[PDB]
């Protein structure tokens, strides 16, 4: 539904324009129409957003591994996209947002430091 | 630091303009300055952001209570601010975003449905 689509997008920290370009391959206006509720949300886009959410879960699982190993992780929080891309040259703006989503969660809940 | 400030802000699903107006009581430019890293984040702003994160934890704890009572919660995802305000007339735009952040988490991670 429109509500599930927006929920996942925001949890993954994607701006509408970023989700539209990279996941929907549609204009931002088209993506807004999907989230507005005045349109059918196509099921394929919803499925691709759930696939991307599984990437966030994989990234969380890796941090959980460090925690089980006794480490208090120091996670890079990239305020600047360009710095993320410099350190992660095989990723893009969507990877940057997923990194923010994961680092912010672990920090805010008291489980990791940000660097 | 600027990284912690932006991380909490984004996790709570607040736009810069919303955080600036209601939490900082400053302009978006000033809030962006605090998120830039150029100087230290003010003590009172830091504390208020931590306190709002605690409100989010309290909201999660209330849902955890319902799960422990055997409910499968149907959480209302408010894509429309005014609908949230009508249902929660003592709250404002910041409370709306907190509601989105909690509903999106429990939905995307499989514990609740959205309506």
């Amino acid at each position: 539904t429109n509500k599930e689509l927006q929920a996942i997008r925001k949890l993954l920290m994607l701006d509408v324009s970023e989700a539209a370009e990279h996941i929907g391959r549609v204009s931002a206006r088209s993506w807004q129409y999907w989230e507005s509720g005045r349109s059918a949300v196509p099921d394929d886009v919803e499925q691709e957003m759930l696939d991307l959410a599984s990437v966030r879960i994989e990234m969380m699982s890796a941090i959980d591994k460090r925690l089980a190993d006794g480490e208090r992780p120091k996670l890079r929080f990239y305020n600047k996209l360009d710095e993320y891309l410099a350190d992660n040259p095989d990723h893009n703006v969507i990877g940057w947002r997923l990194s923010q989503s994961v680092a912010a969660l672990y920090y805010t809940e008291g489980h990791a430091d940000l660097i």
